[PDB]
């Protein structure tokens, strides 16, 4: 057995972690976990911190179930100057790399702080660096961190709000195993699970006749359509998405039923042009959203996100029919 979420730390990062001392990282973690619970819909597990004298004074390792998923530096008396893309010149110091987004970074002394801000850098203290890293890792592994016990804790906490919904569904109609796999499927594709009533209502309707967690994932995502549409396109602005070629769509649809399919070279064209469309979206300031026909969403999501996990494959039945959609990137032959 192992801690589902841990952090080993060298002796200079003990202060920010020690409650008796300043404990500044303690409060940043507590705020990360509560912002995460009200955004993504489940409270991430407590981070068990311990000291490891095998670690260099200023190094830390963020672990999950005993497996290292992160590591980096943090110097208590110094600051991390980050190039957000626009910064100019450089600064004396250790020229490392941002732990979360990989941006270029310099560890400057405290007296060079205003120098960095004038040169366009973003300056943060050491605890802010560890907290940013851990926050980015919790989001990336939110599905893996949502374990079976976390589903039970979520079910208990929710049974107070919707008692008729939870006892008459789990485990008589939907087992904790099936409900956990479904919620995990949503989290793996960055769909929030705040709206447990909609989720549980939906599973209550379909799970009698449909026990496969993947088929139930599709009908729950549709039920969460407004939450999905609003997360990537907040407000009333224009919905800028990747779509694929009309012919390609029908040709992809033929291959799934009778007819088809496409040459394996075109399957690799499909992958390369998705990478081209992806890079075009961030150039346009658009979101990395590929919008396809419902019968193609589960297929393209598994097929593309295997190598392009940053991609978000939404479905036409999930996108709110009241918003204006412009295809701003294509996927052809
Ligand atoms: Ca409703
Ligand atoms: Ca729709």
């Amino acid at each position: 057995l192992e801690d589902s979420l841990g952090m080993e730390v060298g002796y200079r990062l003990i202060p920010m972690v020690d409650f008796q001392q300043d404990g500044e990282l303690l409060g940043r973690i507590r705020s990360i976990r509560k912002k995460f619970a009200q955004d993504m819909g489940f409270l991430p597990p407590v981070v068990h911190i311990r000291d490891n004298m095998d670690l260099q004074p200023a190094r830390y390792r963020i672990l999950m179930k005993g497996v290292e998923i992160g590591s980096g530096d943090a110097y208590p008396g110094r600051w991390l100057a980050i190039n957000p893309g626009t910064a100019a010149g450089t600064l004396p110091g250790e020229k490392t790399v941002d732990p979360a987004f990989g941006l270029d970074a310099i560890w400057i002394e405290s007296a060079l702080k205003e120098q960095a801000q004038i040169q366009g850098f973003t300056v943060v203290e050491a605890s802010t660096v560890v907290a940013t890293h851990l926050n980015h890792l919790i989001g990336q592994f939110s599905a893996e961190l949502f374990g079976r016990q976390e589903a039970q804790q979520l079910l208990d906490r929710v049974s107070q709000e919707m008692p008729k919904l939870t006892e008459d569904l789990v485990p008589g109609v939907v087992t904790l195993t099936t409900l956990h796999k479904v919620l995990q499927n949503l989290l793996a594709e960055k769909v929030p699970i705040r709206d447990m009533r909609t989720i549980l209502e939906t599973l209550a309707e379909h799970a009698p006749l449909q026990s496969d967690p993947h088929e139930l994932t599709a009908v729950v995502r549709v039920a969460l359509g407004r939450a999905i549409t609003q997360q990537w396109f907040p407000g009333n602005e224009e919905v800028q998405v990747i779509g694929l070629d009309t012919a390609l769509e029908r040709l992809l649809l033929q291959a799934l039923q009778g007819g088809g399919g496409l040459e394996p070279g075109l399957a690799d064209r499909l992958l390369a042009q998705t990478q081209e469309a992806l890079s075009r979206q961030e150039m346009l300031g658009a979101p990395p959203v590929l919008l396809v026909n419902h019968a193609l969403r589960p297929l393209l999501s598994r097929f593309l996100r295997r190598s392009l996990p940053q991609l978000v494959v939404l479905s036409n039945l999930e996108l709110s029919d009241n918003r204006h959609i412009r295809m701003t990137a294509t996927i052809g032959g």
